[PDB]
């Protein structure tokens, strides 16, 4: 469901990924949350094109690939961190030609290189961990 889905979270994306397809998820993270993640799965394989894990103990945003059954080299550099615990955060994925494009909060959060080139693959939204979302819209 849109609101209040419950964690773990599996969402069909259908006709797959789209180019200027946009993911909506607010949520937010608890005070003992030690890590949660949302991938861009393909479903047949169980490849990740893009891999988010923020992680509470180091303050960290994660972002890798999973491809060919491998993972790639992470992806860290922010210019904030939106997922303190106990905050709420407001997430805007928009899926373009060359990069993911993030904005956390209405602020640009990062860009992801495509890595999987055919991005059109991936059919499967995953969230998972130590977050409560309060809306996803796919
Ligand atoms: C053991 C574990 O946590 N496995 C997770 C897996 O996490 C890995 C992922 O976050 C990558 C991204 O780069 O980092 C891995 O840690 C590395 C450190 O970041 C790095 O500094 C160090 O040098 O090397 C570390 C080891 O590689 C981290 O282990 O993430 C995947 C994707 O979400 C998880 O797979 C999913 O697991 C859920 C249940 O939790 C479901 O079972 C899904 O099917 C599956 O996709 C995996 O559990």
């Amino acid at each position: 469901p849109t609101f209040n889905p419950p964690v773990p979270y599996f969402g069909r994306l259908q006709g797959g990924l789209t180019a200027r397809r946009t993911i909506i998820i607010k949520g937010y993270v608890p005070p003992t949350g030690k890590s949660f993640a949302i991938n861009f799965k393909v479903g047949s394989s169980g490849d990740i094109a893009l891999h988010i894990n923020p992680r509470m103990g180091n303050g960290t945003v994660v972002r890798n690939s999973l491809l060919n059954g491998s993972w790639g080299s992470e992806e860290k550099k922010i210019t904030h961190n939106p997922f303190g615990p106990g905050q709420f955060f407001d997430l805007s994925i928009r899926c373009g030609l060359d990069r993911f494009k993030v904005y956390a909060n209405g602020q640009h959060l990062f860009d992801f290189a495509h890595r999987l080139s055919a991005f059109q693959r991936v059919d499967t939204l995953e969230i998972q961990g130590d977050v409560t979302l309060s809306y996803v819209q796919i």
